[PDB]
């Protein structure tokens, strides 16, 4: 395909090369697309970026829903959200790009007006684990709007900050957490 | 003083320009040096980099070495050295250029490994409160390097992407966590 050969090259080149690393112009190089029709299909290169956002925010989300059934009460559904988010092939990967790219576009208004988009798109899966044990009576979560940002952005920071040891370690260390954390809450 | 010189004017160099943008044909000429002093200290610029990251860090230690005198206990500490932590990284001015190198040596592996060297001598900190902590008998937790790198990593989380909130609520987050962190932990 055409504009689903340029995604294609434009994940895995943020990734590699990280957000400024890779071009505009780069992408319409190793995809063979002409440079305009980006344009149309895509507006600019940082709307191209905040669009594979939602595909791998998506990918994840549904990957994650088909595999979730193993964990019967929520309580492991937690546990094993954070497990898998270290070895999922989506979105956690192009996490520097993220980072990247947003102190280096955050000195502009299309940001956080797209952008928390994905924030509650994201620390939604921890919202509805909450919820849920609430209803389950697995515990009593006050605010778990609040409970759902922190532990999401603590978990993304054990995934993004430890990525280059032995992954049978971050999976202790994320389990560990998973387990004070929930403690914490009872 | 030499070999001083070239690391003051690199710290501005890099705080202004950030880091792929600054030249070392610039911090010699604008330090008064040779190239081949240069080269004869740190070899690279990628080091000249990591030592100002050292040498800085360990001013923080110091600078949080008589600001834990506010703080009685070491419940307190662990709650005040989390908040130092999110309020100075905010004005931070080489913050730009950490993010620029790592989510650029993330990758190399040469880098990548002075690069941990330094993530301890920031996890100590944890390290420390913990091991206090149990002697004094606040808590009793019993493996302080994983808990210590644990909390290290949760809260350079909440820091790193929980950007987008107004500070007055981001400091709000960091001490509901570290809350329910130290509550798990008894
Ligand atoms: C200005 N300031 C107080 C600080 C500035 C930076 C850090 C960091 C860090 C993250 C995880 C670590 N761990 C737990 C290995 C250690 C350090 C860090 C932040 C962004 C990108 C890479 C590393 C911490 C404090």
């Amino acid at each position: 395909n055409l504009k689903d050969k340029i995604l294609g090259v434009a994940k895995e080149l943020f990734i590699k090369n990280g957000y400024n690393a890779t071009t505009t112009g780069e992408i319409v190089k190793l995809s063979e697309s002409s440079k305009g029709n980006l344009y149309y299909h895509f507006k600019t290169k940082e709307n191209l970026f905040l669009e594979i956002l939602n595909i791998e925010e998506s990918k994840w989300q549904e990957q994650w829903k088909k595999e979730q059934i193993k964990a019967k009460t929520n309580r492991e559904k937690f546990y094993l959200y954070n497990e898998l988010s270290l070895t999922t092939e989506y979105y956690y990967p192009l996490q520097n790009a993220i980072i990247e790219f947003y102190t280096e576009y955050y000195k502009t208004n299309s940001i956080n007006e797209k952008m928390n988009k994905l924030e509650n798109k994201y620390i939604d899966a921890y919202h509805v684990i909450f919820k849920e044990g609430n209803l389950n009576g697995e515990w009593s979560i006050n605010d778990v709007n609040a409970v759902s940002k922190i532990a999401a952005n603590a978990v993304n920071g054990i995934v993004t900050f430890t990525h280059e040891q032995n992954i049978n370690e971050r999976i202790k260390l994320m389990n560990k957490f998973s387990q004070i954390f929930l403690n914490g809450l009872s």
